[PDB]
Formats: structure tokens, sequence, C-alpha cells
């Protein structure tokens, strides 16, 4: 339509943001912003319409390589379009401290 549209947002599959605001970690301000950016892009409707968010717990106080980022590539793993930054974003985050 003329801007406005109906239907065909495809830009939240999940109200599925990261409670991580609160810890020395550095992936939590990106852990509401990375997610929410997330579904915005993704498409919600095909394939991660799920809900896909768990990074930034490994990497904010865990230690353990992004076993979470794995776990949303698990609801996602299907992809179909710039999910390529769904999975690379909880994987990014998680770039921060398994480095």
């Amino acid at each position: 339509g003329p801007g406005g549209s109906p239907g065909g947002l495809q830009k939240r599959h999940a109200r599925v943001t990261v409670k991580y605001d609160r810890r020395e970690l550095q992936r939590r301000l990106d852990v509401e912003k990375w997610i929410d950016g997330r579904l915005e892009e993704l498409y919600r409707g095909r394939e991660a319409d799920m809900p896909d968010e768990v990074n930034i717990d490994e990497l904010l106080e865990l230690e353990s390589e992004e076993e979470r980022s794995r776990k949303i590539q698990g609801l996602l793993k299907s992809c179909t379009n710039p999910t390529e930054n769904f999975v690379q974003e909880l994987l990014v985050k998680l770039r921060g401290l398994h480095k």
C-alpha cells in the first residue's frame, strides 16, 4: 500500500527480547536491540515465525561458547532471508567474551 500497510509487517515473529540489562558483560544493551531488530528483519510468517533469543545468556555470565546462540539457531535453524543476522547476532554477542 501507499506506506501505511495493513498486513505484511514481518518485523516481530515473537515478543522475544533478552532480559540481560544488568551485568558486567557488554551484550545486554545489544541484547534487547539485537533480537528486537532481528524479528524486525527476519520475517515472522515462514520460518523463525517462532520466538528465538538466548545467546547473551552464555556470554552474559557462563564462560561457555555461545551455547544459547546455537539454541535460537535451533528454532531459527530454518532461516529464509537475512536470518544470517539473527544467527550471527546471538553469536556476535557471545563474540565479546568467548572471543
